């Protein structure tokens, strides 16, 4: 087996049937034309915000991470580990892909602990064991992994999905692509930045250009590049014609260099 | 590998920390003292009703099955495939059990189709492929399987969990135990019925003694007994002292005979 490729999916993609169809088309074409085994990691913040909206609950993000009280972890788990993961497994079945849905605790794939009492049930993700997912890959399944985990003491944890993808890339020795609703990291004028180093990201954060979850996204991508010794791309899932080349390694967004 | 044992869990069990602790204690003791491999299937109607309650949505059951409109399948999936399944995987991690969470579509373990347009997205469960779960069992994992499935065309389906457990028992050739909040099937005076045949269940249904989901439960148990050629028990998860003997084969509730 080749090193796998993790494709991380998030943003408003799940709210778009058309975008899901175009993505699954491109995944089936990549899978039928590449020996490298695919793994999907996903977020779903929008699914949570909608269920929180319907419940009249506030959305507080502290430094790009969603504060997750003990009274909200069950609902967030339902939206992310349930609705978002099973919507993706249904698109995979429609496209004749044998997928297996997982969260971070299955096979201890990604180790999670409480990151900060000020955040509640938000996890810090770190590498775990590759045995279960390697076994699924060797048997021809596509793992589809949500960003909920669980601590050794049994408490469910909400992990930001970019950090969960980075931890899983380190666990499997996988290449990584972070797909979002924007074409990579944007500069002060809203233009795509083609390449990113740690020095440059420090400068942009100092200048207040990179903010919110983007700060979390870039730092997760940088950690992955240094840990794997390979570039990591941040790119958009929006434009159909770009998907095939993107999955083949062409630079469509921001290439993070370590 | 021995034929597995499926333990189906539902009712208000998930709302009871104390009952969950006593159950997981008993599962760990059974696992460490028995070569027979365990599989858990679960429902979670109460988790759904609570999230529907908080959303101001009605609960309509038509012949013991929950009508599941297209505008409710995502929320029901979140509660059952997400919150209930991951709460069980967290109790398994707390007890040092390596579990893997699945729904019915993973490995095509249980085939699901639309049962009736009058019910919406309710599935009819039928046997599927045992390969994925047999592989997990041989590698020492405890599968924990929710009762959401997916059709070949990609539509998520809500399956009653007793029928999903019966279909999975036929797929794996497994023994089955249906655990509920009541001590088996009760007669007209609210007393436990020790043994049940198809003739007797027909009589009780004719007399209006067995109703609602109990009709669905008994018919699922009868189908499983005839299909496996082995008795199937319906019993309570409520009383701690009875759990060990129950998992060892002692009659604690209603033994359905085919
Ligand atoms: N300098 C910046 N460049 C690009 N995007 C930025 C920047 N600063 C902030 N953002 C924001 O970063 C968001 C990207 O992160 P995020 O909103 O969490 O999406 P996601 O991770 O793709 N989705 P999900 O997994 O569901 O959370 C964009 O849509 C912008 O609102
Ligand atoms: N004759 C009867 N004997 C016993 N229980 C009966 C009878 N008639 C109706 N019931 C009902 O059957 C219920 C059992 O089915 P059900 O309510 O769906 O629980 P469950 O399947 O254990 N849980 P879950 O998986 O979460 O749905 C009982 O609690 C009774 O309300
Ligand atoms: C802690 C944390 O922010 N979690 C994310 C997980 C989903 C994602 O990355 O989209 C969240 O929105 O709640
Ligand atoms: C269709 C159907 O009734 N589904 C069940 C699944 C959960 C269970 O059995 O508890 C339900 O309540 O919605
Ligand atoms: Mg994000
Ligand atoms: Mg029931």
């Amino acid at each position: 087996m080749m090193n796998p490729l993790i494709i991380k999916l998030g943003g408003v993609l799940l709210d778009s049937e058309e975008a899901l169809e175009r993505l699954f088309s491109a995944l089936v074409n990549y899978r039928e034309s590449h020996q490298r085994p695919l793994v999907i990691v996903h977020g779903g913040g929008c699914v949570v915000d909608e269920l929180m909206k319907g419940l009249n609950l506030p959305v507080k993000k502290k430094n790009g991470l969603r504060v997750t009280p003990a009274d909200q972890i069950d609902i967030i788990t339902g939206a992310l580990a349930g609705t978002a993961n099973k919507t993706l497994l249904a698109w995979a079945k429609k496209h004749q892909i044998a997928a297996v849905g997982l969260f971070l605790g299955d096979g201890d794939s990604v180790k999670v602990t409480q990151l900060d009492e000020e955040l509640g049930h938000v996890g810090l993700a770190q590498p775990g064991s590759p045995k279960l997912i390697n076994s699924l890959l060797e048997n021809g399944y596509l793992p589809v992994v949500s960003s909920i985990g669980v601590t050794d003491e049994g408490q469910l944890m909400n992990v930001n999905a970019d950090q969960a993808a980075t931890a899983l890339a380190a666990t499997l020795g996988a290449d990584l692509i972070l797909l979002s609703d924007v074409s990579g990291i944007l500069d002060g004028k809203g233009q795509r930045i083609a390449e990113m180093t740690a020095a440059k990201a420090e400068q942009l954060i100092e200048q207040g250009i990179i903010t919110d979850g983007m700060i979390v996204k870039v730092n997760a991508a940088l950690d992955a590049a240094r840990t794997l010794g390979r570039p990591v791309d941040i790119a958009s899932w929006r434009h159909a014609e770009q998907l095939p080349a993107l999955f083949n390694g062409m630079p469509m967004g921001t290439r993070i260099l370590a």
